[PDB]
């Protein structure tokens, strides 16, 4: 229902992704959900193509649950938080089914702004068939805030940020080398959001630049050949995203 629970559909146009090995732009329909209901926010998204893949943010308050007002200093509340990420893929092969679970909180800056902060441990089912695939393994900081800006053009301009943090993984270590003599995995990794989003009552435009370090846990600059002559891996550097989308809520 519109009181809390919101909705979007939208086209997203990719340039120089890097959760791969190889660098990509592609274009897909896309379906956005928030919500924020008393003891459960959540955020998440269904990417498909011009087969499947999405990213929920599910996090249950434990102040509400556990009937106890856990605040202190800037901490307003606490959550048990998950990040599941989920990607279908056209074989049982280039599937990934990951998820992340642990402590998140919300941040009181004083500022005019929303600011959340949320560790994970992580469990990992499917992941492309790589060597990291069903075991507990690494773990993921993630950092997301909300910052209203100004009304420009009679729509709302507003900044939206947020990075993952994954470190301790045993990936990289139990991959192999590339062509290079470098391994070709890595053991962590850093991809950081930065988005300009224009909201008027139904449609927005957003801008997304996103940065990457060892994208996808791939170390950069790590030779591979597969099949179509040698490559460097491209996994640390800039891409971005343009969004244009609709939001649904009866007046
Ligand atoms: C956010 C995210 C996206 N992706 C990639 C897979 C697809 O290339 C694309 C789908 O949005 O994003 C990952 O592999 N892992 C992630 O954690
Ligand atoms: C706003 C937001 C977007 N995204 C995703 C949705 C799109 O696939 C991409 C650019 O908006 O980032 C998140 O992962 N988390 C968020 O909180």
């Amino acid at each position: 229902l519109s009181d809390w629970w919101h909705q979007s559909v939208n086209v997203v146009g990719s340039y120089h992704t890097r959760f791969g090995p190889q660098i990509r732009n592609d274009t897909y329909l896309e379906y956005e959900a928030f919500a924020k209901k008393d003891w459960f926010d959540f955020y998440g998204y269904a990417d498909a193509p011009v087969p499947l893949f999405m990213e929920i943010e599910p996090r249950f308050s434990i102040d509400k649950l556990t009937n106890t007002d856990l605040s202190f200093g800037p901490f307003k509340e606490w959550y048990f938080a998950n990040n599941y990420i989920y990607d279908m893929g056209r074989n049982k092969d280039g599937r990934q089914s990951t998820w992340y679970m642990g402590l998140g909180t919300d941040i009181d800056t004083g500022l005019p702004m929303s600011l959340s902060m949320n560790v994970y441990a992580k469990y990992q089912w499917q992941n492309y068939g790589a060597a990291n695939e069903n075991e507990w393994d690494g773990y993921r900081f993630k950092i997301k805030y909300f910052v209203p800006i100004t009304d420009l053009w009679g729509g709302q301009l507003s900044y939206i940020g947020f990075t993952n943090f994954d470190w301790g993984s045993d990936l990289g270590d139990d991959s192999g080398n590339a062509i290079n003599g470098i391994k070709t995995r890595t053991n962590n990794s850093i991809a950081s959001s930065h988005i300009l989003a224009l909201n008027y009552d139904h449609w927005h435009y957003s801008v997304v630049a996103r940065y990457w370090h060892d994208g996808g846990q791939w170390n950069d600059d790590a030779e591979l050949n597969f099949g179509n002559g040698n490559f460097n891996v491209r996994s640390t550097g800039w891409g971005g995203y343009l969004v244009v989308g609709y939001n649904f809520h009866h007046h």
